[PDB]
């Protein structure tokens, strides 16, 4: 199992804008389209997000290749944030994979503000920054996901997706 193969499970894969669980326009893979309740909003920031009048409808092509981007977009925010670049050097391959997953889904800023979890994650103690990460409207909005990646932190290993 690897980064991509996990966000796609977590996300799921559509052809069509449609909005995602706060209720925001969507496409792809996950790929926040705007926050503007207008669809005209939405589609206007496919076209551009895409180069092309797409309509509202990509292709899996299209999809694929927002999603690479949004990957590569993810890991470089880490990689060049105060807070975050120093628990993702600490962790091991799996464990990074389950942080990459928090900032794909929430943004930089928002996971940068998990501050004792950050903490309790760079010196190891798993079982506690478990406890510490369910405590979070995150944890409560979307509980299923949520505890996947909370079990990857954990565990160090990638039981809870292997399931699905």
């Amino acid at each position: 199992m690897n980064i991509f193969e996990m966000l796609r499970i977590d996300e799921g894969l559509r052809l069509k804008i449609y909005k995602d669980t706060e209720g925001y326009y969507t496409i792809g893979i996950g790929h926040l389209l705007t926050k503007s309740p207008s669809l005209n909003a939405a589609k206007s920031e496919l076209d551009k997000a895409i180069g092309r009048n797409t309509n509202g409808v990509i292709t899996k092509d299209e999809a694929e290749k927002l999603f690479n981007q949004d990957v590569d977009a993810a890991v470089r925010g880490i990689l060049r944030n105060a807070k975050l670049k120093p628990v993702y050097d600490s962790l091991d391959a799996v464990r990074r994979a389950a942080l990459i997953n928090m900032v794909f889904q929430m943004g930089e800023t928002g996971v940068a503000g998990f501050t004792n979890s950050l903490r309790m994650l760079q010196q190891k103690r798993w079982d506690e920054a478990a406890v510490n990460l369910a405590k979070s409207r995150w944890y409560n909005q979307t509980p299923e996901r949520a505890k996947r990646v909370i079990t990857t932190f954990r565990t160090g290993t990638w039981d809870a997706y292997k399931n699905l």
